[PDB]
DNA sequence: TAGT
DNA sequence: AGT
DNA sequence: TAG
DNA sequence: TAGT
DNA sequence: TAGT
DNA sequence: AGT
DNA sequence: TAG
DNA sequence: TAGT
């Protein structure tokens, strides 16, 4: 995720 | 920092 | 930091 | 002393 | 007293 | 002086 | 009473 | 925020 | 450096 | 850590 | 070469 | 599978 907590997604 | 981006500190 | 130049840390 | 713990001295 |  |  |  |  |  |  |  |  995120970053942080990529995306979903990328 | 954080998490993320420890506080800080700690 | 040290001492001298605490820890880090303490 | 040193610095630290200048010199001594200057 | 000097002088990180 | 030495996130 | 940092050295 | 810390602790010669 | 310690510590999602 | 966070299909 | 995250912060 | 993915991409601070």
């Amino acid at each position: 995720t995120x970053p942080g907590v990529t995306x979903p997604g990328v």
